[PDB]
């Protein structure tokens, strides 16, 4: 570790710490920066050499964390936690969690190499027939094809190609991760990840929220299953069984907006999927990013700085470089460099993703002058909610009209149902998936789910919560959880469930602050400087204060609350319940064993 980066001397008392954190920060920014830069160089250009460089940067960060962390415990382990400065004990608390720096050097190196190899396997996996990538090729197939066999080829191909080789690496990763966090006093890595929400009742609170939301999902599920039955027929859809997992528009069946055209209740009203209009008008990634930016500046939040435009990767490279296409936002911790890395495609759903990613960047811009340990969301769910809240305004028919994407204007009950159904496909359909992923992973970290049951427990959860089934037989050689980005890329998931509840709480509060008095689902906060100021207060806080307090200031309640989501969807919630009753549906999937048959001649009968 460079002499300039090593910790010096301090008093073994409460006073010996503010100068400590200032010195830490001076060096931490340099270390964080070099780590983020090496990660960027790999993720935008996957090579063995860039993996090696990223692994060297990771070792340095671990050296740095070990040095600064052993000092805390030398000086303060018996006595720290006690009074004056709130932001200071947060900064200290973060410095003394060693994590992977607890591993001996050989295991640090193994851990870093595992992360690099898992990332490569996921982001370079292909389905061969010249071979198809996940993004754009398989993603486009899942979104647009109505060929059962083609969808199956893409789904099976992807899950086999990505999941199977990940399994042994994921096992080794899990063991090392647990070994690391156990030395910080956590029972397993999952307990560490949950500790970020600073709630002794987190898992119970989540379960109680899910109980309120589940009826909405079950009714959406039953209606969508019927719509699919009318297209695919009785061979491939069981009206009392789980929906085959490849028919819902998305590789993970995690959101269903791409099958909107099959489910739209009133097809004679204006067409709310504006993708075809975006393509007709010649939108490109650049336009999408500038349009999102202009929403942020309408609220008097910050534009994207020049360094963002110069350094970001906004389209998949056309030079045959391998890249991590999965959309992500990047803080370089130098208060200057902030970037998005997205293989942007021209679609409505991608415009929402652009807003999502830009919300992260806006957070980074607003807290860039805080101490580096405080440059985080109030919790990770807050970070995920910011862009989505703006996208809720952008997606309204009235806003789409303002930006030239929806010519017809209508305000009638049928049009409302269409809109709320489209939004339900995006937001309600996600809820079970958002909830189940870290239920799976928490069980893996705890040892409740050993390698012998990775797939059995994954599919238990997928069927339990989503009411889907794999469209081909699976066994434990398959590792279908590994075919979802966040698993091999070690990114926690519960943040997205939290976000999907939180964003409606934020939307309600911002709409009220804006002076809007109509139905919550027709609110557009565009050009509300007052809504902008309220949001800015959240963003500038970082993690300086407990999330419960930040939330209370913003929305008037100190807790996650489903009521604003329920209020937003009330009309369609009622409508779906009535339609399923009238159509004679069974809610749920009592034929829980059911899987669909294979297509004739599969896979040979596909062009
Ligand atoms: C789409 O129509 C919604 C319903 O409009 C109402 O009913 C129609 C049949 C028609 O007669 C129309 O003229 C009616 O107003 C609109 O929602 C309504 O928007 C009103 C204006 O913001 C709102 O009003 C009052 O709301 C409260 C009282 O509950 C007062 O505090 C406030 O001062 C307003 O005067 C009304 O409540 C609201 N209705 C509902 C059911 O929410 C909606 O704005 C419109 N949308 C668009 C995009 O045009
Ligand atoms: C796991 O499954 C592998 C391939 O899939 C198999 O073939 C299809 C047609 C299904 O109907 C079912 O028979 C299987 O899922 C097999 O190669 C492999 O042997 C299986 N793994 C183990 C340990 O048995
Ligand atoms: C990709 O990385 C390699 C090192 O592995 C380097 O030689 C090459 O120039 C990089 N390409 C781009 C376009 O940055
Ligand atoms: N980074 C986001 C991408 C998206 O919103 O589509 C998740 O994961
Ligand atoms: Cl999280
Ligand atoms: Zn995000």
């Amino acid at each position: 570790l460079d002499p300039g980066l090593q910790p010096g001397q301090f008093s073994a008392d409460e006073a010996g710490a503010q100068l400590f954190a200032q010195s830490y920060q001076s060096s931490a920014e340099q270390v964080l920066f070099q780590s983020v830069a090496a990660s960027w160089a790999h993720d935008t250009n996957i090579t063995a050499e860039n993996a090696r460089r990223q692994e060297e940067a990771a070792l340095l960060s671990q050296e740095f964390a070990e040095a600064w962390g052993q000092k805390a415990k030398e000086l303060y382990e018996p006595i720290w936690q006690q009074f004056t400065d709130p932001q200071l004990r947060r900064i200290i608390g973060a410095v003394r969690t060693l994590g992977s720096a607890n591993l001996p050097l050989a295991k640090r190196q193994q851990y870093n190499a595992l992360l690099s190899q898992m990332s490569r396997i996921y982001s370079t996996a292909k389905v061969c027939l010249t071979c198809w990538s996940l993004d754009p090729d398989l993603t486009n197939i899942l979104a647009s094809s109505r060929s059962y066999a083609m969808l199956l080829f893409a789904w099976e191909g992807w899950h086999n190609a990505a999941g199977i080789p990940l399994k042994p690496l994921y096992e080794d990763f899990t063991a090392l991760s647990n070994e690391a966090y156990k030395q910080d006093g956590f029972t397993d890595t999952g307990a560490y990840w949950r500790s970020w929400y600073n709630s002794p009742t987190f898992e119970d609170d989540l379960e109680h929220l899910y109980q309120q939301l589940e009826p909405l999902y079950l009714n959406l599920h039953a209606f969508v299953r019927r719509a699919l039955h009318r297209r695919y027929g009785d061979r491939y859809i069981n009206l009392r069984g789980p929906i085959p997992a490849h028919l819902l528009g998305d590789m993970w069946a995690q959101s269903w907006e791409n099958i909107y055209d099959m489910v739209v209740p009133f097809p004679d009203k204006p067409n709310l999927d504006v993708t075809s209009t975006m393509l007709q008008q010649g939108w490109q990634a650049t336009h999408m990013f500038r349009v999102a930016e202009e929403f942020f500046t309408s609220l008097e939040l910050s534009p994207m700085p020049p360094e963002f435009w110069e350094g970001s990767m906004l389209e998949k490279p056309a030079d045959g470089r391998e890249v991590v296409c999965h959309a992500s936002a990047w803080d370089f911790y130098n208060r200057k460099d902030f970037r998005i890395k997205q293989c942007t495609r021209v679609t409505m759903d991608q415009l929402s993703t652009v807003h999502h990613e830009m919300g992260h960047i806006q957070y980074y811009l607003q807290y860039k002058d805080l101490p580096v340990s405080l440059r985080r969301g109030a919790n990770p769910g807050f970070h995920e909610a910011i862009g989505d809240v703006l996208a809720l305004s952008v997606s309204t028919p009235e806003h789409l009209h303002k930006i030239g994407l929806l010519d017809r204007v209508t305000n009638d009950t049928e049009s409302d149902i269409n809109y709320l159904l489209k939004m339900a496909l995006e937001k309600i359909a996600f809820l079970p998936f958002g909830y189940l992923v870290d239920q799976w992973r928490w069980g893996v970290f705890s040892g409740r789910t050993p390698p012998s049951r990775y797939n059995f427990d994954w599919w238990y959860l997928r069927t339990k919560y989503q009411g889907i089934c794999p469209p081909v037989t699976r066994n434990e050689t398959h590792f279908d959880a590994g075919a979802k980005f966040h698993v091999p890329n070690v990114t926690p998931y519960i943040r997205y469930f939290v976000s999907f509840v939180l964003q409606f709480q934020f939307h309600e509060a911002l709409c009220k602050e804006a002076g809007y008095e109509g139905p919550l689902h027709q609110c557009d906060i565009y050009r509300s400087t007052k809504a902008g100021a309220k949001l800015r207060k959240v963003l500038r806080a970082g993690s300086s204060r407990p999330w419960q307090e930040v939330l209370k200031d913003m929305v008037g309640l100190d807790a996650l609350d489903a009521q604003p989501l329920l209020k937003y969807f009330q009309l369609v919630t009622q409508w779906l319940q009535e339609q399923n009753q009238q159509n004679g549906e069974v809610l749920g999937w009592p034929e829980y064993q059911w899987h669909p048959p294979l297509p004739d001649n599969y896979p040979e009968g596909i062009d």
